[PDB]
């Protein structure tokens, strides 16, 4: 299964140089794409965290949480735990962490891995007003052994890009490293320009 991602990364993200590393980024962020290509999602935050870990938050519907009978697995969890808009059981193996919340129904739904293997059972954590997905990952040092620093400059233009070929979203880039926090938020209108 996803093991085979970990020993083999370079067949799945292309590196495990730079490249790879912001690869895993895209591979989450065109899941929160495609629930607004689907019409509900209508802003995605990207967030560099302090440690260089990756946060993507959506309101979108939220991951399906329900079990599936062809798995008896939460949909959610064989998300993240079943190799396949198909790649975050990827990040998920090549992470050392990935939680997911799932924000739906006046709940909140959460599970965390570890190298790919999932901790405990999905669980309600929280009660929510909002709907939507929220991934944070940190990417495993042992993969991306050249670099795990991100590039904000990077990240900003291909988020501005994305704004633009899926005019009427709202989509923002934030760094929260230690003396060089920014934010760039991005928005091309539609027919009410
Ligand atoms: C934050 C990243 C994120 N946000 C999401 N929102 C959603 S919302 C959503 C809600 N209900 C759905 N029902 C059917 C369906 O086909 N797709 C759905 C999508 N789904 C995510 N998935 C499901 C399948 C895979 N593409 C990942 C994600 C993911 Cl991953």
């Amino acid at each position: 299964g996803l093991e085979a991602v970990r020993k083999r990364p370079g067949m799945y993200i292309g590196s495990t140089s730079g490249e790879g590393l912001h690869h895993l980024v895209w591979e989450i962020v065109d899941n929160s794409i495609d629930e607004a290509l689907a019409g509900f999602a209508k802003s995605i935050q990207v967030i560099i965290e302090p440690d260089d870990s990756i946060t993507v938050i959506d309101d979108g519907r939220g991951i399906p949480v329900g079990i599936q009978a062809k798995t008896g697995r939460p949909a959610v969890e064989t998300v993240f735990t079943v190799l396949h808009g198909v790649g975050s059981s990827v990040v998920n193996a090549l992470s050392t962490s990935l939680d997911v919340r799932v924000y739906k129904d006046g709940k909140v739904y959460y599970q965390e891995y570890r190298r790919g293997a999932v901790v405990d059972d999905l669980k309600v954590i929280e009660e929510t007003d909002r709907h939507g997905t929220t991934v944070h990952f940190i990417p495993d040092p042992e993969i991306f052994t050249e670099t795990t620093v991100y590039d904000f400059d990077k990240l900003a233009t291909r988020v501005r890009e994305l704004a633009f070929l899926n005019r009427g979203l709202h989509i923002s880039i934030e760094d929260r490293r230690e003396g060089q926090e920014d934010k760039k938020e991005y928005h091309y209108e539609g027919l009410e320009h």
